[PDB]
């Protein structure tokens, strides 16, 4: 069973003591990510607690680091929430 988190839980991990984003509706915790990321942690820091696809997606992203992202799932957007933000 797959675990959801809604978007006002996902919204407070926003900070250096517990930062999550949202990637294509799954749910990311890159708070020691922060600083293994290649692109920096100030981008990450910009986008923490909320939906990150389109700047993901924008910067281009090669799939060895989409294979690595896939090491930060921790969940899923909760489904009455994906109306909101697009997969
Ligand atoms: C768990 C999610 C993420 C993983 C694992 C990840 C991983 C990586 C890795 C391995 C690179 C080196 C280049 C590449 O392989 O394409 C990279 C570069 C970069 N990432 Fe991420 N990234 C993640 C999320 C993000 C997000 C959400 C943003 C923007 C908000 C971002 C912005 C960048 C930038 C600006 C670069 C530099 C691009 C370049 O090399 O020119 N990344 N990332």
């Amino acid at each position: 069973a797959v675990k959801y988190y809604t978007l006002e839980e996902i919204q407070k991990h926003n900070n250096s003591k517990s930062t999550w984003l949202i990637l294509h509706h799954k749910v990311y915790d890159l708070t020691k990510f922060l600083e293994e990321h290649p692109g920096g942690e100030e981008v990450l820091r910009e986008q923490a607690g909320g939906d990150a696809t389109e700047n993901f997606e924008d910067v281009g992203h090669s799939t060895d680091a989409r294979e690595l992202s896939k090491t930060f799932i921790i969940g899923e957007l909760h489904p009455d929430d994906r109306s909101k933000i697009a997969k």
